[PDB]
C-alpha cells in the first residue's frame, strides 16, 4: 500500500514508498482533502534526534558504525544533562540541505545539494546579527551571479528568548496606506511597514522603498537596521519591444531571501535561519506585479498595450501577463542577474523527481505550488501526479513574533 | 469545520457541508493525494440506507419534511426493495438527483448552471438501436443549432445479475486516432484505443486528423454494435484567427458539443452505467488541453513557427504566446459560428459566484482546486487565490471500469 503515481503526459508510473516515513501529520483525512490550504520533553526530542543522526550517518555511508553509536550515545547523554544538544558543524550542513530537499512547495530543489551554509550559532547580539545578514546578502548576490545560501542563528534554548527576524524577507518594498485608502508600494508589506515606522524608521513616499530590518536578540525589543543601499541589488524593468514599459518606473530586487521560517533539525529548532536562492520569473511578473492585491499593474499594462479591456473573451489579461513576464526575464538577463523561467524551472524539477525516486523512493511535492501560476499545462509538472507529505529536517511556518 | 480563506480579498468562511460527506477519499493525515486523477482505483441491506438518505434530501429541498407525502415515499421504497430488491425512481426524484450529482461534482467549474439541466428519461429502453435514437435526440436538442443547452439522458439502471447499458466511447463526439508507420498518430492520440475497437468491430477507417468516430453502444448482455453519426447532427467549428490570416490554413477544427458518455450516475444507491451528460465548452478545454497538450494534437510549435517566434530559447515565452493566440482563435471561431462557448475568466468568475450561493444554501461546496483553476493563466482568475475543500457527496458522477 504505497501510493501509485502517474505522469499523464507520458504514461510513467512510480510508487512513493518514501511517503510512508512521513514523520508528522497534515490537514487531510479520508473525509476531506485540505491540500489547497496555505497554512495546513526529552523523550520526543530524543526520537527526533536519533532519526536525524541515523539520516546523517546513512548519508556518509557509515550507518551502524562505531562513530554512529558513539554519537547516538552522546546525544542521549547530553539531552539528559542539559535538556537539549548541539549539532556538529557537518550535521548542521547536512540538516540545512535536507530541509531544502524536503520542502514540498519548492520547484528549485534540483539545486538542493549546492547550498552554502553559514554557521552563525555563536551570534550574541542584534548588532552581530546584522553583520552576518549583510554578509549573507553580499555573498548570495555576488554582483548578479546569485548563489544559494542559508545563515543559521542560534537554536531555541530553555531560559532564553529566540533570535527572530521580523521581516518576512531580507529585501522587501514598503507599503504605505493613503488618503485614497489605497496602498502605495507593496500591499503585502503594510503591516511590517507600520512596525518599522513605530520603531523609529523615517518612511519614504515611493513605490519601491527598501525596508529596514527589525532584528530581535533574545529578550530584547527588535532593533532597526538600515540596509546599505549598495548592498541591495535591483533591476529596473523594461520590455525588449514595448518601449513605453520602461516608463512605468517598475523595478524588482535580485535576491529572494525568506527570513521568517523555522528551520527544524533533529528536534532542534532555529527560529532565525534566513535562506536565499534566485527568482523564477513568474514570481515577479505574475505574483508580485499582477496579483490584484499586490502591485496590480495588469490593467494599466493592457490599456497601454492597446488591448480591448471591455470583454474577457479577448484574453487581454493573458496577453498583458505574458508580456510582463517577458519584460521581467529580459530585464534580469540584461542586468546580468540570475533568473529562471518557469519552463526551465519545471523541467529541472522533473529531473529532480527522477533523481529523488531513485535515491529515496519518492519526493514530497505540493502540486498547487509546484505548477506555475501562468501556463501551467504548458509545463511538464502539470500532468504529473504528486504526493504531499512532511519530512524532517524541514522549514516550517511559525507565528509572527509580534 | 474547516476554515477556508480567500487570499485575494481576505474573506473567511467555514465549510460545514464537508462533515456530512463520505465516500472515503484518498488522503490521510500522513500524506495528501489530492492531485491523483483517479482516487486510488475502481445482501443489499445498504441499498435501503442510501435510498432513504436520497429521498430525505429530495423532500428537504421542496420544503416538505415532517407531515406530508414524504413518509409515504419512504415506505413505498422499502416495500419495493423488500419485493424486488431494487427500486424505481419517481421521475422528479430522477430529475432532482441528476441535478444534484452535477451540483456535487468537485471538478466541474460550470456548476453555476446546475439548476438548468434538461433530463431525458430513457429507463424504458431495451435496444441498442433505441439507445442510438435516444443519443441522437439528446445531441440534437443539446446542440440546438449552436445555442447549447445542458442535457443528460438517463438509461436503465444496472440491476441484480443481468447486464449493463454502456457507451464505449469516452464522449459522444471524438476524433479518430490512427497509429501508423512510425508508431506515430494522425488525429487524436487520446482516442487511439477506441479508434481500434471501432475498426475491429467493422468500421471502415477514414482520412485522418479530424474524423468523427462512430458510437459503440452496448445493450445488456448483447455485444456492442457500431452506429454512424449523421454529419448533420455533429456541429463543428472551423478554427480561424481574427488577425492571423494563415491560421485557418492550418485546417484546425473542433466540435460543438462536449458530452461525457463513460461515467456512472449514482442516485440514492442506484447505478446508471449509461447516463451521458452534455453542456458547453470552456475555451481552454479546446485550445489549451485538446490542441496544445504534448500528448494530444500538440500544435504549439507549428503555431509558433507561423508566428515567427523565437523557439530556440524557453525564455522567449514562445509557448505562452502561441498558447494564448490558439485560445483567441478558439473563442473567436466559436463566436463567429454562433456556438456557445465560455472563456476561463468568465467561467471562473461565475464559479466564485456559485461558491457564494452555495455557502448560503448548503454551507460549502466541494471543489477540486487543481481542476477548478484553469490550465492557463491560473493566478489571473479569482479561483486561484481561493482555498477549497474536496469531498464526496451523493448523488454523484463516479468513474467506472471499461468493458475491456
Ligand atoms: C536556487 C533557486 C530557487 C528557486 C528557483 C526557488 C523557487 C521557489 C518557488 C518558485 C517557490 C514557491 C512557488 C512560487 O512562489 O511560485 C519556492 C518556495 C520555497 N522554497 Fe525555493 N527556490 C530556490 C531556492 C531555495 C532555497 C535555497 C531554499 C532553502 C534553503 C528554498 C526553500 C523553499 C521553501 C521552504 C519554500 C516554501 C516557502 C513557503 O511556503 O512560504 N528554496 N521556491
Ligand atoms: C454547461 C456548461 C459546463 C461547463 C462550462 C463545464 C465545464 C467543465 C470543465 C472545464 C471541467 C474540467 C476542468 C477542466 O478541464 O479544466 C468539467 C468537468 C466536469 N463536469 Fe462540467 N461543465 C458544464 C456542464 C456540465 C454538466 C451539464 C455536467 C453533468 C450533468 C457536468 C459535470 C462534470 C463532471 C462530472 C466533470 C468531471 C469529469 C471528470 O472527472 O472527468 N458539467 N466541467
Ligand atoms: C528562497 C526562495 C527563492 C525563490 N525563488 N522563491 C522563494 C519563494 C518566495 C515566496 C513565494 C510565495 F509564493 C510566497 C511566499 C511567502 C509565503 C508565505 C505566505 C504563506 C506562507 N508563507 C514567499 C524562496
Ligand atoms: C496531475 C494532473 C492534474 C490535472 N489538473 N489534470 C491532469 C490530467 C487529467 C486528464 C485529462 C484528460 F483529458 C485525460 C486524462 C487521462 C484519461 C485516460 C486514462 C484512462 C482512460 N483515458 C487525464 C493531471
Ligand atoms: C459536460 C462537460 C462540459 C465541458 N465543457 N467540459 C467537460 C469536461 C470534459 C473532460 C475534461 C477533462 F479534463 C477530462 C475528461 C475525461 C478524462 C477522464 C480520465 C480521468 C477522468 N476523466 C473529460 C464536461
Ligand atoms: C489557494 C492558493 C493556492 C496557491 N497556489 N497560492 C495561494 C496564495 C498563497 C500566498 C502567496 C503569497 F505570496 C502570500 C500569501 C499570504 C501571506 C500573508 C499571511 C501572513 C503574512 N502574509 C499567500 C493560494
Ligand atoms: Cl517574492
Ligand atoms: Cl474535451
Ligand atoms: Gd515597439
Ligand atoms: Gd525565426
Ligand atoms: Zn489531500
Ligand atoms: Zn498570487
Ligand atoms: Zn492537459
Amino acid at each position: 500500500k504505497f501510493p501509485r503515481v502517474k505522469n499523464w503526459e507520458v504514461g510513467s508510473i512510480t510508487y512513493d514508498t518514501l511517503s510512508a516515513q512521513a514523520q508528522q501529520d497534515g490537514p487531510c483525512t479520508p473525509r476531506r482533502c485540505l491540500g489547497s490550504l496555505v497554512f495546513p520533553a526529552p523523550e520526543q526530542l530524543l526520537s527526533q534526534a536519533r532519526d536525524f543522526i541515523n539520516q546523517y550517518y546513512s548519508s556518509i555511508k557509515r550507518s551502524g558504525s562505531q562513530a554512529h553509536e558513539q554519537r547516538l550515545q552522546e546525544v542521549e547523554a547530553e539531552v539528559a544533562a542539559t535538556g537539549t544538544y548541539q549539532l556538529r558543524e557537518s550535521e548542521l550542513v547536512f540538516g540545512a540541505k535536507q530541509a531544502w530537499r524536503n520542502a514540498p512547495r519548492c520547484v528549485g530543489r534540483i539545486q538542493w545539494g549546492k547550498l552554502q551554509v553559514f554557521d552563525a550559532r555563536d551570534c550574541r547580539s542584534a548588532q552581530e546579527m546584522f553583520t552576518y545578514i549583510c554578509n549573507h546578502i553580499k555573498y548570495a548576490t555576488n554582483r548578479g551571479n546569485l548563489r544559494s545560501a542559508i545563515t543559521v542563528f542560534p537554536q531555541r534554548c530553555p531560559g532564553r528568548g529566540d533570535f527572530r527576524i521580523w521581516n518576512s524577507q531580507l529585501v522587501r518594498y514598503a507599503g504605505y496606506r493613503q488618503q485614497d485608502g489605497s496602498v502605495r508600494g507593496d500591499p503585502a508589506n503594510v503591516e511590517i511597514t507600520e512596525l518599522c515606522i513605530q520603531h523609529g524608521w523615517t518612511p519614504g513616499n515611493g513605490r519601491f522603498d527598501v525596508l529596514p530590518l527589525l532584528l530581535q536578540a533574545p529578550d530584547e525589543p527588535p532593533e532597526l537596521f538600515l540596509l546599505p543601499p549598495e548592498l541591495v541589488l535591483e533591476v529596473p524593468l523594461e520590455h525588449p519591444t514595448l518601449e513605453w514599459f520602461a516608463a512605468l518606473g517598475l523595478r524588482w530586487y535580485a535576491l529572494p531571501a525568506v527570513s521568517n521560517m523555522l528551520l527544524e533539525i533533529g528536534g532542534l529548532e532555529f527560529p532565525a535561519a534566513p535562506f536565499s536562492g534566485w527568482y523564477m520569473s513568474t514570481e515577479i511578473g505574475t505574483r508580485n506585479l499582477c496579483d490584484p492585491h499586490r502591485y496590480n499593474i495588469l490593467e494599466d499594462v493592457a490599456v497601454c498595450m492597446d488591448l480591448d479591456t471591455r470583454t474577457t473573451s479577448s484574453l487581454w489579461k493573458d496577453k498583458a501577463a505574458v508580456e510582463i513576464n517577458v519584460a521581467v526575464l529580459h530585464s534580469y538577463q540584461l542586468a546580468k542577474v540570475t533568473i529562471v523561467d518557469h519552463h526551465a524551472a519545471t523541467a529541472s524539477f522533473m529531473k529532480h523527481l527522477e533523481n529523488e525516486q531513485k535515491a529515496r523512493g519518492g519526493c514530497p511535492a505540493d502540486w498547487a505550488w509546484i505548477v506555475p501560476p501562468i501556463s501551467g499545462s504548458l509545463t511538464p509538472v502539470f500532468h504529473q501526479e504528486m504526493v504531499n507529505y512532511f519530512l524532517s529536517p524541514a522549514f516550517r511556518y511559525q507565528p509572527d513574533p509580534w
